[PDB]
């Protein structure tokens, strides 16, 4: 059985002295305040409930939790042990200590944690008692830790924080252009007891050796290990189980002879895994326990959905994902933080995965300036069938090549591969990137842990040739900014500061707006990031509008038109173009930035537009001087038939008609059309297989008319003004 | 303020046994000779002033000193400890040992010295007493710590002696063709105590982005790394200023909100540095202070001469250096020991640099 520790724990905090407390006389002994908390969380959101910090969401309230970045957290409760018989192992997880601690049970410690990404297990089966016992966890400052290295050149003046060199944190958390500066602390994820018994799995690698999905075959390896005392050798059996919707397809029994075995299953009238649109996401259930032979006992048990899938990397010779010996073409988001206060990040992850399926993405990037997913994310993306591209934790920043730093590193790394490697969805590790850290560490864990994926050691106006003649056929971070949607603006803006021009002088932005660019510290300055908007404005619309709304509506038609151009240009430019991951699709706090969507869930323009040109078969438009060229791509395995009407907005005109045929995972040529005159704007209608889909072309060259463009997009029939 | 430990010290001598000497209770019992030692300094000059070694300059004396390789060497001194406010620091500085010794103070180990070639510092902020404090430094044979190691094939048979391929001192010590065999022993160079605020400067490292000579203008960087706590934080600046001859050419204050910061200085009306011949070897004062905001306390300051120079090897496709964009041709001397009595060089240094201003000399290669 699995017992949970979660619910409320005491929390005492107080100011970290020159000596920072590891004992608990001395944590008891401090002039701290006492508080209710819950686990999992963060402290600050224990003390906002307890009314001593205002929600830092909202204006410049951000920076309020400045002083408690110094500060000590003592976790503490009681826990029942449960009786354990002869010869098991009662351990205590940890799945997110945020981040130095000292860990102790009934007054005797069992392990210091380092590390905010990883989980921590402790064997307290000789410390625990009868009855009730004592848990204790004193948090030290994670800020304060970073003095206790010396940083090298190159660590030094990133855009990632040199307090987050050192550490094994998230680098956003100490601030970034898209994360606030909130570093705080906390059990921020499940805190659990288990009863191991003697018999018991240890890991349970489930890797596809090949798979033949038109023959419905595929060969799985289980590479088992397992804790058997010598005694329990040769009586007890491997039951192995593979399964969907209940019915059994296969059951596999093997003696355990030995600790550690690899069973291969060659399974017959079983479906391959497919990311969107090439094919379904199929999932089977995976059961290994481990069973006296005698008795009948079982003694542990492990299940999970895995999919029987390939991936490849072909280094062109600029590379093109293979999966299942098929090229696809990856189009989806960067994933950023959930939120700054990362233990709700749970509580967003199945609304959050649900606009890349809404999105139709078939691919998401895990930005290494976040935290490692936990699994539930990852079980997500499994049945949507996202694959998932994953960077080690490093940010835009070089990282030290001592020991100290690589053991750390190496620690980290073997722990987010067992947990994930047998995910589907999962397809690449990345170093985010002579470094040891990137070519000798991460590489040297890939190498014995996970073989079987890749590891990459590394990664104005939107018509202009650094865009266009960018040579890339696989684009990893692209984004235009857009002003939130006015509902979100006032939910975070200060009622005298959701309108962003102080004293109405247009172009400069009153402090508020400034603090949500984001910045990192509370410095008052004018300009910098929140230019980007009204620049990109001035470009496409000629003058940046006084009205608020007219300015909302303006910044995000830039942020649309120029992210449904990169979509159309990169799925037009096939084959040569292999995938495009834009950033990004969701924002992790109440900010102004380059997503799409904001913290609560607020769409802008630019996801409804992106929406239209990422089906698996979409009519789109490229530039010419020629004029325009009508095309239809196709991210599937099947060819489509459809019929595409297109016509000019303003006029009414029908500049084409007729049917096409989209051959499979490639683009199709319809028509070229004729040149209007002009600015204006195409509607593009096509129906396949009885169902309706709309897109849209904006012909002519900036400067627009703002009230004119919004005509054409009212006219159009496809986006509401909102 | 920083206090000299320089001056007259208690040395005492005597063959090292079977089991070396590690503690004050069984250095002050070995049967030894004790003489006034001179810190900075080598063993051989305190002997020698003492009349027990002749002049190993002379004849074949400096054969004489071989039985002194297996002796171990015990300093002693005492000093008086500063009072420390609450969080400072009191650090204990050793600018040469040479080469395996234990530091005590008060009767404490604080640390165990194994490099002849650099420098050790130890925090003694937590053992120091009130008044006179005792600190005993225990140095042990150099020949025989080689004993401890077991060498490899091609560390046998160079011209470098075996007993210097595990140990980190300098070879040439062992002896060499061009240098005596003198392996020597003691602190040859400054010791000092040190005071430090719980705001002070750790590195200062300065180093030139870019440089153009023509238009007077320089892009320099400083990487600075500071102990800084975090009730320190958003109330210190970090003062920056770059002066020639007292004249100042630039300040740049910035509020110290992180421990570690890039300042990128942008600089115009500033000569490059020119090796000899090239031009002038220009030199500007950098000093970098952190400064409370409030009471305007200087809690540490650093300063330094730098030039503005950039430095590049061209590997031909058998090489030539580029500085500042130009192809210098290297003119010049190795650099061997100053003298065998490493404690001696700080003497010779300004007499023997000015032997390679005479000859005109742009570069120098320090010889390993």
């Amino acid at each position: 059985s699995e017992q949970s520790l979660n619910g409320r724990w005491t929390l005492k905090f107080f100011p970290q002295p020159a000596v920072p407390v590891m004992t608990i006389e001395g944590a008891e002994a401090a002039n701290g305040i006492v508080v209710d908390a819950v686990v999992p969380g963060n402290v600050e959101i224990d003390m906002e409930a307890a009314g001593l910090v205002e929600d830092p969401m909202v204006g410049n309230n951000i920076y309020k939790l400045r002083p408690y970045e110094g500060y000590q957290w003592y976790y503490s409760r009681t826990f029942a042990a449960p009786v354990v018989t002869e010869g098991q192992r009662l351990v205590l997880h940890f799945g997110g200590i945020d981040t130095f601690a000292e860990v102790y049970v009934n007054g005797i410690k069992v392990g210091s944690a380092d590390n905010m990404l990883i989980e921590h297990d402790y064997d307290i089966t000789s410390v625990v008692k009868e009855g009730e016992n004592r848990l204790d966890v004193i948090i030290r400052s994670s800020v304060m830790e970073a003095q206790n290295h010396f940083l090298g050149t190159l660590s030094i003046g990133n855009f990632s924080n040199e307090e987050s060199a050192p550490v094994r944190r998230a680098p956003s958390t100490y601030g970034w252009d898209i994360m606030p500066r909130l570093v705080s602390a906390g059990l921020w994820r499940d805190v659990t007891l288990r009863v191991e018994n003697p018999v018991t799995i240890v890991d349970a690698n489930w890797v596809t050796l090949s798979v033949n999905p038109k023959a419905r075959e595929a060969s799985e390896s289980l590479y088992l290990q397992t804790r058997l005392p010598f005694e329990m050798h040769d009586k007890v059996k491997a039951v192995i189980t593979i399964s969907r919707d209940g019915r059994q397809i296969l059951r596999k029994e093997a003696l355990m002879r030995k600790f550690a075995n690899l069973f291969t299953l060659n399974l017959s009238g079983v479906d391959a895994w497919w990311p969107r649109g090439y094919g379904e996401p199929a999932l089977y259930t995976a059961e290994v326990s481990l069973v006296d032979v005698t008795s009948g006992k079982i003694y542990d048990t492990k299940t999970s959905k895995i999919g029987f899938r390939t991936v490849k990397l072909e280094l062109d010779e600029q590379f093109q994902f293979i999966i299942n010996g098929e090229p696809v073409f990856a189009k989806g988001t960067n994933w950023v933080p959930l939120d700054a206060l990362h233990s709700r990040d749970a509580s967003h992850v199945e609304e959050a995965v649900q606009l890349m399926v809404e999105m139709n993405c078939n691919i998401v990037r895990c930005w290494g300036g976040n935290v490692y997913e936990d699994t539930h994310f990852f079980e997500l993306c499994d049945k949507y069938g996202i694959m998932v591209w994953q960077d080690f934790a490093m940010g835009c920043g070089n990282y030290s090549q001592r020991d100290n730093f690589a053991a750390a590193l190496e620690k980290e790394a073997i722990s987010v591969v067992v947990k994930l490697r047998n995910h589907p969805s999962l397809i690449l590790w990345s170093g985010n990137n002579n470094d040891r850290v990137s070519r000798q560490v991460l590489s040297r864990v890939i190498y014995e842990f996970d073989p079987t994926r890749p590891y990459l050691p590394s990664s104005g106006y939107y018509k202009d040739p650094f865009y266009t003649e960018n040579p890339s056929q696989f684009v990893s971070e692209i984004g235009y900014h857009g002003c939130p949607n006015r509902e979100t603006l006032e939910r975070m803006f200060s009622p005298d500061s959701v309108n962003p021009w102080q004293n109405g002088v247009v172009g400069m932005w009153n402090d508020e707006w400034q603090t949500k660019a984001n910045r990192i510290y509370d410095d008052k300055f004018q300009g910098g990031r929140n230019d980007l908007m009204t620049n990109q404005v001035r470009i496409i619309f000629g003058e940046v509008p006084a009205d608020l709304d007219d300015f909302i509506f303006a910044s995000q038609s830039v942020q649309a038109e120029a992210m449904k151009f990169f979509v159309e240009l990169w799925r037009g430019r096939r084959p040569y173009r292999t995938g495009i991951i834009w950033w990004n699709i969701r924002d992790g706090w109440p900010l102004l930035s380059d997503a799409i969507s904001d913290y609560w869930g607020g769409k802008k323009q630019a996801f409804y537009y992106m929406q239209n040109v990422h089906h698996d078969v979409c009519c789109l438009i490229n530039p010419a001087a020629n004029g325009y060229m009508l095309k239809v791509d196709n991210n599937t395995l099947k060819d489509f038939e459809g019929v595409v009407e297109v016509k000019d907005v303003a006029s009414g005109k029908q500049v084409f008609k007729g049917k096409f045929v989209s051959k499979a995972n490639q683009m199709s040529e319809i028509a070229t059309l004729p040149m209007q005159k002009g600015q204006g704007m195409l509607v593009i209608s096509y129906r396949i297989e009885g169902n309706e889909y709309f897109n849209h072309y904006l012909y002519g060259e900036p400067p627009y008319k703002l009230d004119q463009y919004r005509k054409w997009v009212k006219k159009c029939g496809i986006y509401e003004l909102e």
